[PDB]
């Protein structure tokens, strides 16, 4: 079936050619297991380093959106340009162009659309137009915990929990699922994956449940 | 300055002549008064059928809303196509291309942009985008009330109030968030008094201001 | 091969396949208004095709995954869209026409040669509310038509009449509620009239 | 006062930089009396000699429409080179696009838009969403007459009739439906005398005026 | 496999239907061998009458250059039209427009793109772009040869060259080499009366110039 | 006059607040002279940064290109966007648009257009479609050498042929190819000069300061 695979800005900052690659034979995995792809890029560090030279010079906060909007579509031609041919040669600016995109039957990439809100929500967004049942979110984050590994003792990764959970969890910058991505993904019942973007080589275990990831069930 | 008008559904619904000229005057008269003028019109009724005979047959989520969308839109068209001379030609379908439509120093008008929000939000966007410091929400009710007068006695107006007070108690999530980041007040009035509008901006004629906080 | 298939407006008041939609009481509804206000004859036409539109993407968005979701908004985008080889929904094009003309105009585009014009009426008459002509001609129905404008044209106007005979595409009036019944009207008789060509 | 302009396709035959000249002129005059200048330029023979070309190796009827279309922009686009800077730089392809490109307030030139018509049916259209109350259609002759004037000696030319009397004998169905519908007045004349333009929409120079009726 | 055809602009002023006949029979005969083609129309005599016609009333050389543009776009519509059903309807005006277009899997037709170059430069664009291998360019002439074959008897051409054997000496513009170079697309230079021989010429079994990239 | 000035893509590269400041300066100066301003925006490091990435992994050349553009766009809009309403929010994407653009009466500001160029030809093209007499490259040099700086001085005053003899998604130039094409068929005078004195453009456009004026022949 259809599935939105959002790739995390930071997978681009890196600079190491594995990254692309992975992703790349990743996207060919997929497919060669009739899948049909969509992918959303985030902006990355070209989008914060923008917003941040922007917003000192006094850009309003459309405009900075903006910007991170266009830095995201950046990272979506090069992901484009490396799974050439195999996909759509176009990335749409708006849900509504993803939609017509999404019709010629390869891969669509694609970035921001909107001040906002944040590339989660385009994925949601994406992932209903193109009634796909299941958002991958690709991170560099395991999974879901309930405070932050980063600030607090073994909190152990939550392998199952609801949009509910997430909620009280969570309870230009984002979260992963920020509003708008929440409300999607609940009204059009879309079950999201957080796992590794280290791991797209095991993608297609992932989705049938055999590896570390962290399931969001809608509710 | 500039400023944004969203106006409610309802009032295309209606059907009375003097709707479509009365907001005809008023666009003219916040013009000729050094306004530059953004309006976002809602889907109203039209919106409400399509999505309600959409739904119906099982068309998505997504596709409902995008219906809703074309429906606000072919207002926009309607309230375009009778200011003609005074707004720019073309109806965006995304905050980019408003921003660019902008640029021609006219009105222009919208409808929807995308799935999952309201008008409401749109003219958050617009109003920000547009570096508008008021958003003008003319609806079918007068203003702001601590309850809604239907159901309980004795509620006055808030003649004043800021986004917070407005929480406790239409504006949808991403329309708050936006005029709350951009500091945009918003004025709440009903747009049977759009013959009014350049008192109601300067406080004066009934209406209810909320102050973002 | 291809054909056209027209549906008209009062059906939402209530083989490659081309689709015109028209725009229905929701086109006239707005033309009323918006002539009540003094808006050029131009512009209520402009109305009147936004109007079909918003009838082409409901009628789109329920085929999905048939169609190719854009509503092309010219001849031009028409004949681009119809490159991808999926169903295409079409609104009007051009003020001074009717839908019927577009219709007309996508079915020579598309090389259909058939184009099916199903309405509220089971097919040709003589006057409205009288017996169903079952078979004419292009040059019998332009003299069926006759003078004594956004909102109404008649069954197929001036620009349909001479696209559909220039390229002889023969014209199938049916009743949309026999939609269903289409691979027979089609190619049966039932209850159609077949406009042929002269 | 806006005002559209049809160019006959011969006026780009002649190779005559004596024509594109005398037009730069008038929109340059017309412009300066306080007239907004639409025009319109035909396929003349580069459409012609195309359509033959295509027509003989079975291209269908639409498209070599499409191609007299191409041909006539690209008289479009001529015409507009030489305004620069008076002209918007785009030369709308439909009707929808002209109402747009027009919004900019510069001069702005057009071909055809859609197969089935001729660009005098476009210099209607044009016309009409244009608000414009004459449309000048400028060709190799005087103006109108009852038979051929190059032809048949003693012919008289006729300085005022209305649309019927044109039925009752340059303007295609769409054209005069629209003219009529719009109450638009047309004026037939010579794109010889473009330049004295200024003085043939005052009636006081050669020229034949059809009334719409 | 991908490839892009080159058509001068003289094919369409002998007003030759001979020339598109022979043009389509041979896109056919490509699309029938699992060939993607690209072609490119050049402006021709109608560019030349448009430009000649604007330079006179002292147009600016950019806008000459578009007149040229449009003009081989107009040439580019009237092959498109003839293939119909085998190519995407639309013209691109860019190479990312083209891009585009291309990703529709069928034939595309396209004319200039900026002020500046030549269709020779859009050709090895397109090339590039779309990963073709091989550019032919069909002109009316078999090839190329040591010494002009216009009016001298006969000649000797010569069948294989490089892209510096070609600066060691029309149909050929800096970017169009600076392109051809840098992807390494092999050049054949053929004359477009042998068009449906095509299959033919790219494999060697027919008369034509091999420019090789260096 | 109508005047396009070509902002070096290192400029953006050096991330810093004062230097867009000093643009948003001049823009607002050059035009209170009666001067409409073209601007056109390379693609700097970020350009460079996915160029090189793109190519690690086997990115056709044309690709490398168009991200190259696509990054000299980002810039553009940073640079659109700071320019208040003065500018016309569009980034044209190809010479073709860009007249379109200008018709508008605002600043535009541009990337890149297609690919076996640089932003130089682009500001050529776009100076000669605007019929800019004038085409004022701000790098972060000061003006022309026949070698880069060590030691060499700043030659003030030669011709685009001096420039050849003196003179791949990435490879530089201060005009490449095209640019002179352009410059010289349509003769337009280059003044390369130093971006950090982007604020005494006004001076420089008329001969009273460091600049090195190059002359079309
Ligand atoms: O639709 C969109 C997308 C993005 N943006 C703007 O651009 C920025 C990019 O937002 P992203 O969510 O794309 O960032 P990211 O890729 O780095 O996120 P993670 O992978 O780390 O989860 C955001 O901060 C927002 O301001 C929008 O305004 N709208
Ligand atoms: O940007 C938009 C606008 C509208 N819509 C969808 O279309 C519908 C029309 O959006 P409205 O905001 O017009 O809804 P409404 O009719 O209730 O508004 P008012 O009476 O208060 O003026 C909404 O119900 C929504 O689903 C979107 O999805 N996105
Ligand atoms: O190409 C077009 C199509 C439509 N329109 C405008 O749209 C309006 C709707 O005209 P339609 O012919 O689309 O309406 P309908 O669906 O009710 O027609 P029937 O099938 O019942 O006969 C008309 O008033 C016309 O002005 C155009 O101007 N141009
Ligand atoms: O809107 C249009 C315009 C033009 N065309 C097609 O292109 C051709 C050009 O139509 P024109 O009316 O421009 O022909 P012309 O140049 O000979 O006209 P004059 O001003 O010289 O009298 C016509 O023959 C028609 O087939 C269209 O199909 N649609
Ligand atoms: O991309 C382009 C193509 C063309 N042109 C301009 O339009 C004209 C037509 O471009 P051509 O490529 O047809 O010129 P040419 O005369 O060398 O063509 P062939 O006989 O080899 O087929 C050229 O003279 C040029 O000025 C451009 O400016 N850009
Ligand atoms: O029109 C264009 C512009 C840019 N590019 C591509 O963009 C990349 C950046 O080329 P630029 O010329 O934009 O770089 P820059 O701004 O840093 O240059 P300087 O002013 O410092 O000399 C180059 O690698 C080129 O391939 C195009 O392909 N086409
Ligand atoms: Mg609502
Ligand atoms: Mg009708
Ligand atoms: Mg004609
Ligand atoms: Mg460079």
């Amino acid at each position: 079936m259809n599935i939105i695979l959002k790739i995390s800005g930071k997978f681009f900052d890196e600079d190491n050619v594995d990254n692309l690659i992975v992703l790349r034979q990743s996207i060919k995995e997929l497919a060669d297991n009739g899948f049909r792809v969509g992918i959303v890029t985030g902006g990355g560090s070209t989008a914060r380093r923008y917003i941040k030279l922007a917003r000192e010079i006094g850009i309003g906060e459309a405009y900075l959106d903006l910007l991170g909007i266009w830095a995201s579509r950046l990272n979506a031609y090069l992901v484009m340009f490396s799974l050439q041919d195999l996909a759509y040669m176009h990335v749409p600016q708006s849900l509504e162009e993803f939609i017509q995109d999404w019709s010629h039957g390869k891969v669509v990439v694609t970035g921001g659309f909107q001040p906002g809100q944040s590339t989660a929500a385009v994925a949601a967004l994406v992932a209903e137009a193109s009634s796909s049942k299941t958002l991958v979110v690709a991170t560099n984050v395991d999974g879901v915990y309930e405070k932050d590994p980063r600030i607090y003792a073994d909190v152990k990764l939550i392998p199952h929990l609801t949009t509910q959970d997430l909620r009280k969890i969570l309870e230009g910058t984002y979260e992963l699922l920020d509003p708008l991505a929440i409300k999607i993904v609940e009204r059009s019942k879309i079950r999201v994956i957080v796992m590794n973007y280290r791991k797209l080589n095991r993608i297609i275990d992932i989705l049938k449940g055999e590896e570390v990831s962290s399931i969001i069930e809608p509710v």
